[PDB]
């Protein structure tokens, strides 16, 4: 129920704006977001003036471009196939079979794009790992790019339901700056643990595994709730009751 | 082409022509059991025609909806799978109701006992139309084994055995059964029976539309050999 | 050349690029296999790889933190030497704990694959792929901490799978491990039957590895035959 | 426990804290950064004394300290270079461990060579000071300052590389000069060196008379060191007395 469970004063108005800005950033790339992100990242690169950061930004951009181009390819492919006349398609089962072939073509292409995008994201990380000076690693420019690469990586895996793969990345992401205080990161961590708990329940797996994943799901479901609604709110009191009863 | 047109999926133009013709034949026949069989057949075709429209409308409504809470590829996939199960369930229910009307149409034609009346062109025309619509309803939902007894009854009527599509569908239905035996590791006697019957009808369909000693007939003989 | 390099690339400590590709592929195979026990084996294998990777990050971070600390009361060369030795014991203990946890997950993966009793299912490419990945990861975890003898039974199980015997790295590691055992017998003044057994098995795999990547009747194969003779 | 223990009023206590810090500052390895004050003090001594043997002793001492100072930079640079290298054929934990051990042997061999050369210069500095026979000149503050500095650098060179037994005779010569016996670090290092000798006896299963002798001499200096920087009847002096007692 992780997915379903998520939906003034000067401080509350400031909080609503921040949560919306965070939520906007945790989605598949679109043009408005792409334009804003790379305009910002390129001026941070100018202020940083670091060759390894330059190379990490180039790889990150290439990765986002891979994803964006593929998303257009899918919309175009779907359109082309819908517009074709099928004179030798008389039966219900034939259209079902055809649609299934088309969806496998799409899935194969989305898969390929994600793989290539993650290779660019992982290369971006490799370049940031080359920045050894601790003073440079503490820079806001460094932490911003690092967070953007991991978030894009999480979302790419999430899009194709590779929820287990997201867990180590989300864990690396929440270690950066004050990322642990971002409700979206806890929401996606709770979702991935929930997926594993459901897999154990379905495969009739060992109870020790079931309870482990249920607990970790609840840890992050509770933290996410606390972060966006606040402790002692009707939503936090409710999540405590679902865990208890 | 005339035979292929007859075996085309039901549409409005075909429906209008079929029932205008069948009602004119009912007048000439002037038989109460034929009138009742025609009423049941029409109701069966109406179930199919209504469902055909329901699906197109359902698929349109679902495509036109705003999905603000569908961010991910896997979500759309899950949603589309749910929608296709709704379509399949409704098509299965409509087929069952249509076949229940075709079965009733057959029951009324079975009540015509006079052999002179059973030999009438009106009788044979309605009977062929009921069986053809039944075969096509089952074929639409890939119920190919179910089409075999119905196709066998159909080719017995008048000169229906000289119809290339009737043999084409019989060959497909037997091929499906041969493949089912191969998959389920069924008895070899059944495998070979289905393979032979597939080939009998594949060869007859080829002979019917291309002619014996044509490049297409000579080829089918070589694939079997 | 491309295929040999792709094979050699799998035979290393887990990284991002490899991880990403491996688990995308393995989850795809799990869908086509549609088997409960395979899904549970995969979950345990993934958790095992995750243990390894997490520990390798922990070590890099720990080393960094300790290097960045101000030691106002460390005036002498011998004090830094003593301190670095304490830090390396902390690293070794943590690497050993991570290996133990990772091997537990790999052992649990194997237990789930042992539950697949149908011989038709055990012959599936999906089954053999996961099994090879579990064993290969296990070998590399032990190899990383110089537990070469421990790699021998696993490498032997690994080369039995499909065409894994035609893999040059499997033979390279088996030869290395048997050489270590031969040297251990020579050092501990162990029984001669064991010395000769390990020497022979080292040579079998040294020769096979050479034959596999350079080919029979190449200058490198001819040379290895001459060193043995 | 010598190492763990000694790990360091608005009128008298403030005066005491300043003196201990000045003494502790004096007892560090020589490094380039900041050496300017120290170096300037040394050449002004040569100018005031105007003695050829002192001039030669100072030259040798300075050469000795420079050997050590140059080496300390060499080590920092070597370590940096090796850390910055790409090792494409280093896949395993045990390989990095082996590599680091090779690097530390290179460092140790270089530090040992530098210590040997520095001690040769210190030995030569002592030889030149031994040539100053006039007792009036040997009593000069310039003479005693250089002598103390030569011995201190010698002690610290040996101490750096854990040659603690070798520091004992030199420390004993050093505490004989002027008021050097009132120096807390001199006692701290004598205590540490005697502790090392006591531990060596315990390890090598040496004679009990030697174990007890080194334990006693360790305690004599541990107690004096404590008394000197914290004062007698302070919580730290009272504690050291209790560790010796029970």
């Amino acid at each position: 129920q992780v997915d379903e469970l998520l939906k003034l004063t000067e401080d509350q108005k400031k909080k609503k704006k921040e949560i919306m800005e965070q939520e906007s950033l945790w989605k598949n790339p679109d043009f408005k977001g792409y334009n804003k992100t790379f305009q910002e990242l390129h001026q941070l690169s100018k202020t940083f003036a670091n060759n390894q950061f330059r190379l990490a930004l180039s790889n990150y951009q290439s990765g986002v471009n891979t994803i964006m181009k593929n998303r257009d390819w899918v919309e175009q492919y779907r359109k082309e196939e819908a517009e074709k006349k099928r004179l030798d398609e008389k039966w219900y089962w034939q259209k079902v079979d055809r649609k299934a072939r088309e969806e496998r073509v799409v899935y194969r292409e989305k898969m390929k794009a994600k793989q290539d995008a993650l290779n660019y994201f992982s290369k971006a990380i490799n370049h940031l790992d080359e920045i050894k000076n601790p003073d440079l690693r503490e820079r806001p420019e460094f932490k911003r790019l690092l967070s953007d690469v991991y978030r894009s990586w999480i979302m790419a895996e999430y899009d194709l339901q590779n929820l287990p793969q997201t867990i180590p990345i989300l864990e690396l992401y929440i270690e950066i700056d004050d990322n642990e205080k971002e409700y979206p990161a806890h929401k996606y961590l709770a979702s991935a643990y929930s997926f594993e708990e459901n897999m154990i329940k379905k495969t009739k797996g060992p109870d020790d595994m079931l309870f482990k994943y249920r607990y970790k799901k609840n840890v992050h479901l509770l933290r996410a709730t606390e972060l966006k609604y606040g402790k002692d709110s009707p939503e936090y009191k409710h999540i405590v009751n679902v865990i208890n009863r």
